[PDB]
C-alpha cells in the first residue's frame, strides 16, 4: 500500500531526527567490524542492517508493504541483540531506539 509505504517514511525520518542521536547513531550506518575489530562479526551477524540501508531500499522502492519495512527495522535491532552481551551500552541504545519505533509503527493510520 502507498498509503503506508508513506507513513513508513516519517517512522524512517523520526528514527533518524536529532532528537534520538543519543541512542540513534551506532545505527545510522552498518557496524565497521574491521576498524572496530570485529572479527566474527560477520561470522555470528549473516544479515547485517542499520538505517541507511533500510533508507536506500525505501528510496528503491524495496518494500511492497509497511509489514517488509518493519521486518528490516527489527532485524537490525535482533543482529546487535544476538551479537552483543545484554550488559553493553549499543543493547540499552537499541531498546530505547525500538521503543521509539514500536510505538510509532503501532501509532500508524
Ligand atoms: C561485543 C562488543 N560489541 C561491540 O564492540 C559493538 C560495537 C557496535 C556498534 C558500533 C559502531 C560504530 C561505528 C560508527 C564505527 O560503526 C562505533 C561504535 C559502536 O559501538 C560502540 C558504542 C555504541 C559505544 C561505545 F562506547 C563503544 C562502541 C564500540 C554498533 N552496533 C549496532 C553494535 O551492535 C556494536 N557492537
Amino acid at each position: 500500500h502507498m498509503e503506508q509505504l508513506k507513513h513508513c517514511n516519517g517512522i524512517l525520518k523520526e528514527l533518524l531526527s536529532k532528537k534520538h542521536a543519543a541512542y540513534a547513531w551506532p545505527f545510522y550506518k552498518p557496524v565497521d567490524a574491521s576498524a572496530l575489530g570485529l572479527h566474527d562479526y560477520h561470522d555470528i551477524i549473516k544479515h547485517p542492517m542499520d538505517l541507511s540501508t533500510v533508507k536506500r531500499k525505501m528510496e528503491n522502492r524495496d518494500y511492497r508493504d509497511a509489514q517488509e519495512f518493519a521486518a528490516d527495522v527489527r532485524l537490525m535491532f535482533s543482529n546487535c541483540y544476538k551479537y552483543n552481551p545484554p550488559d553493553h551500552d549499543v543493547v540499552a541504545m537499541a531498546r530505547k531506539l525500538q521503543d521509539v519505533f514500536e510505538f510509532r509503527y503501532a501509532k500508524m493510520p
